[PDB]
C-alpha cells in the first residue's frame, strides 16, 4: 500500500522525465532539420550556377587557345558537383527524417 504510493510517485518521475526528453530531442532535430533546409537552398542555388559553368567549360572548351586547361577546369567541377549533389541528399533525408516524426506526432491528437 504505501510501497505501491512511492511505486507510482516513481513511474510519474519517469513519466514527466522521458516526456521532456523526448520533447527536447524532437526540438534538437527540428533545430536540424531548418539548418538544413537554410543550407539545402543555398546548395541548390550554387548546384545550378556551377552545373551551368562546367556545362559552358566544356562545350566551349574548344574555341579556347588553353583548350586542355578548360577542359580539365570543367571535369574538375563535374567531380566537386557530384560531391555537392551528395551532400544535398544528407540535407534531403535530415529533412525527410523531421517531417516524419512530425507527422507521426501530429496524429497522436
Amino acid at each position: 500500500a504505501a510501497s505501491l504510493v512511492g511505486e507510482l510517485q516513481a513511474l510519474d518521475a519517469e513519466y514527466q522525465n522521458l516526456a521532456n526528453q523526448e520533447e527536447a530531442r524532437f526540438n534538437e532535430e527540428r533545430a536540424q532539420a531548418d539548418a538544413a533546409r537554410q543550407a539545402l537552398a543555398q546548395n541548390e542555388q550554387v548546384y545550378n550556377e556551377l552545373s551551368q559553368r562546367a556545362q559552358r567549360l566544356q562545350a566551349e572548351a574548344n574555341t579556347r587557345f588553353y583548350k586542355s586547361q578548360y577542359q580539365e577546369l570543367a571535369s574538375k567541377y563535374e567531380d566537386a558537383l557530384k560531391k555537392l549533389e551528395a551532400e544535398m541528399e544528407q540535407q534531403k533525408a535530415v529533412i525527410s527524417d523531421f517531417e516524419k516524426i512530425q507527422a507521426l506526432r501530429a496524429g497522436n491528437l
